[PDB]
């Protein structure tokens, strides 16, 4: 689990959003596996705008903080997984380190900011959903 938090938005996975997140829906994208609902608090978070390719993930099933190297964002095929059948998933970002289903929501960051949160994984490869050419979350 986990989301980005930034202006009067929240940012899920789309297979992780709730009632409460579809009934406030402002923007989502099933081959990107995301979703951002409106808040009415003030978020905290800043999101990224570069095309840094190292930064740092969060991955709960080790309750550690990896350092990676991660691919830029690109149309990847991913296997069938509980939410979702096989398909090509849309603006992924891929690096070599552990996850689990459970794990996503977890946030990669750069020195810039958020660049996205854990999305997909297996065979070593975790994927991450990227946020930084959503340039909207940053006004309004
Ligand atoms: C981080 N991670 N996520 C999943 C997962 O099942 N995601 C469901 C969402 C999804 C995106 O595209 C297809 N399904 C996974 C499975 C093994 C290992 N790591 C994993
Ligand atoms: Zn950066």
């Amino acid at each position: 689990s986990g989301a980005i938090y930034v202006g009067n938005y929240r940012v899920v996975n789309r297979h992780l959003a709730t009632h409460n997140d579809w009934a406030n829906l402002v923007w989502e994208d099933s081959s990107r596996d995301l979703l951002v609902s409106s808040t009415t608090a003030q978020g905290c978070d800043t999101i990224a705008r570069c095309d840094c390719q190292t930064g740092v993930y969060y991955c709960s099933s080790r309750r550690k903080h990896y350092p990676v190297s991660f691919s830029k964002p690109s149309l990847i095929f991913v296997e069938a997984s509980e939410y979702y059948p096989a398909r090509y998933q849309s603006h992924l970002m891929l690096a070599v380190g552990h996850s689990e289903p459970g794990d996503c929501g977890g946030i990669l960051r750069c020195q810039h900011g958020v660049v996205g949160i854990v999305s997909t994984g297996g065979n070593g490869l975790v994927g991450f959903a990227d946020v930084r050419d959503l340039l909207w979350l940053d006004e309004e």
